[PDB]
Formats: structure tokens, C-alpha cells, sequence
């Protein structure tokens, strides 16, 4: 699924994503426009061999199982397929575990290099929420 900027928005806040440790709905809309394009179906491999996982990209080293991946953590206790879904439930419920654990949205370089230090309440413009 390709959401809509506003689409994607609504159902994050449904989700409990605004405010979240703090950061602000369109923090979290700003990081998926630049981490996935707003596709539920994105994967991208990285060099060390781990691959990152739909709307959040979220990495298989350390949250999801993938049955490829060196030495895998698997911290959401979930496969990874499950985060390439059109319902953003599981990716929400994984991003929630990676926000927590110490490093906030850092954790998220779209985030720390396109969207940290920004007007990223501009990604909430206009939408009904
Ligand atoms: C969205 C996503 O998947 N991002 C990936 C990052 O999570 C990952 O960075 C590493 O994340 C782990 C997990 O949180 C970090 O470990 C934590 O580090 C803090 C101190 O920095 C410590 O207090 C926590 O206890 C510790 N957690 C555990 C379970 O040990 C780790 O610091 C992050 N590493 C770096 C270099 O920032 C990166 C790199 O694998 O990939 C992203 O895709």
C-alpha cells in the first residue's frame, strides 16, 4: 500500500504515534516519507547483510526475523514480512519498542539527517485530524 501524506497521518494518530516519548505526529509522518515513500511494501539490504522492513524500515539485526540475518535479536518477536503489511499495526507496534530504547528517533537516520531540526508540523498541513 502507497499511503497519502494525511491518510498516513490519521492512522498514526489512531495508533497513539502523536506525542509519542515526546515526538510529534509529524515527526513520525516526516520519517516514513523519507525512510519508505510511504510504501508499506519498501525493503532495501544493507552491507552488513541485515535488510530494512516497510513503512519504517525497520532493520533486521535487531527487531524483526527474517531467517537471513547474522546473529538477529528479533526485539518485536515478529518475522519481518509481517511489517511489509497494508495495516501499519505491527510496524507501528515495533517503532514504539525502537523509540524507547535509549536513543529516540535517532534510531532513524532519514529522520536525524532529513527531518530533526525542521518544521516537520508542515507534514500535518491541511489534513483533518
Ligand atoms: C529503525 C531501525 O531499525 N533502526 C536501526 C537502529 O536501531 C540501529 O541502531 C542500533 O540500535 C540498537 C537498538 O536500540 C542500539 O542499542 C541500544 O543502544 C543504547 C545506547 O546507545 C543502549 O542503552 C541500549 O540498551 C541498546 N539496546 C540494546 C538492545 O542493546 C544501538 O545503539 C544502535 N546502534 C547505533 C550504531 O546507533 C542501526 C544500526 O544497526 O540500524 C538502524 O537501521
Amino acid at each position: 500500500k502507497v499511503f497519502g501524506r494525511c491518510e498516513l497521518a490519521a492512522a498514526m494518530k489512531r495508533h497513539g504515534l502523536d506525542n509519542y516519548r515526546g515526538y510529534s505526529l509529524g515527526n513520525w509522518v516526516c520519517a516514513a516519507k523519507f525512510e519508505s515513500n510511504f510504501n508499506t511494501q519498501a525493503t532495501n539490504r544493507n552491507t552488513d547483510g541485515s535488510t530494512d522492513y516497510g513503512i519504517l524500515q525497520i532493520n533486521s539485526r535487531w527487531w524483526c526475523n527474517d531467517g537471513r540475518t547474522p546473529g538477529s535479536r528479533n526485539l518485536c518477536n515478529i518475522p519481518c514480512s509481517a511489517l511489509l503489511s497494508s495495516d501499519i499495526t505491527a510496524s507501528v507496534n515495533c517503532a514504539k519498542k525502537i523509540v524507547s530504547d535509549g536513543n529516540g528517533m535517532n534510531a532513524w537516520v532519514a529522520w536525524r539527517n532529513r527531518c530533526k531540526g525542521t518544521d516537520v508540523q508542515a507534514w500535518i498541513r491541511g489534513c483533518r485530524l
